[PDB]
């Protein structure tokens, strides 16, 4: 017992540039996509939690973060700090 395939087709799926929360690809003024830098998942600009605005997303030297990693990054909780280089 083993079933395997070979060979996969081409779609729109395929591209993959629709966002993980509806995974779709429909866009239009303020509903733009966004792509994070740490998941690297799209987020479409509605779909995430922030309404993103077009000029963020344009933003070429701006850090998006999706909340899902926001959150995460998120370990000190605002509390009592051990150890830690303090940089600008
Ligand atoms: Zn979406
Ligand atoms: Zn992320």
């Amino acid at each position: 017992g083993s079933s395997g395939s070979s060979g996969a087709d081409d779609f729109a799926m395929e591209m993959g540039l629709a966002c993980v929360v509806c995974r779709q690809m429909t866009v239009a003024s303020g509903n733009q996509l966004v792509e994070c830098q740490e998941c690297h998942n799209l987020y479409h600009q509605d779909c995430h939690k922030p309404q993103v605005t077009d000029k963020e997303v344009n933003d070429p030297r701006l850090v998006w973060y999706c909340a899902r990693c926001t959150r995460q990054m998120k370990r000190m909780a605002q509390k009592n700090q051990k150890s830690g280089p303090s940089s600008g």
